């Protein structure tokens, strides 16, 4: 099964991401990770998580607490063992510099979470029917 | 509201046609232009020639077995290309080579996918990009 990595504070956020995915067909484990620091030391596979399995997808928030996801996102992508990893941001933040920033880090894609939530419960599921099926995550 | 511009570079005529169908049922403002060889796909996009001036495309659809030069060297050339690098490239193939995959990825490719030996699969997955990349994805200017 695929492992989905989601680095996400807000709690109603990461709720409706893990209902989208909850009725998938397709099988798949989701690790939840609440601040910038906890998603490095997880990736980095560290004491803390040292036997952690590697993500096949990776969920990510560009404002987290403890460190910024601008700073995850790069070092994920600058890294020679997690840059295949497939990167989503999905954030808050609608700052230009931050879309251009990340496109040219090798963010995968860029989507800016809905003010309302029907339309980001419609955009999480996009997202879950196009990663989750129709990609070809890497080995 | 400038117009989505999607380069669609693939040496089938009739996976070429299933885009063409799939795209034409959209509401989505769009321009797509569909290149048959890598070679091609390169003139395109470094705009020279008869192609001079060509419209940046805000979406690429890759197929990696093509003519005259590799899908996967157009892609490497592409993602190292400080203009073009930021630009989504969504290989879309034949092949789903564990070796193919990864290097894919290796190269920086956006997403992979596998064209779906079941014509009514594929009609889907191609309404897929559609739908996530030319109405849900933020792209970049
Ligand atoms: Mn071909």
């Amino acid at each position: 099964p695929k492992v989905i990595l989601l680095v996400e504070d807000s709690k109603a956020d990461s709720r409706l991401v893990q209902e989208v995915l909850k009725t998938s067909t397709i099988d798949h484990e989701l690790i939840i990770l609440r601040d910038g620091l906890a998603a490095m030391a997880f990736l980095q596979q560290q004491g803390e998580y040292e036997n952690s399995p590697r993500p096949n997808l990776i969920l990510l928030d560009l404002n987290l607490p403890k460190k910024d996801g601008r700073e995850v996102l790069a070092e994920i992508k600058q890294n020679p063992d997690l840059k295949r990893i497939p990167v989503v941001v999905l954030t808050t933040s609608h700052n230009e510099d931050d879309v251009i920033a990340s496109y040219e880090l090798h963010v995968n894609c860029y989507l800016t979470k809905s003010r309302n939530l029907k339309d980001l419960f419609k955009m999480v599921q996009g997202i879950e029917s196009f990663w989750l099926e129709t990609v070809t995550l890497p080995a």
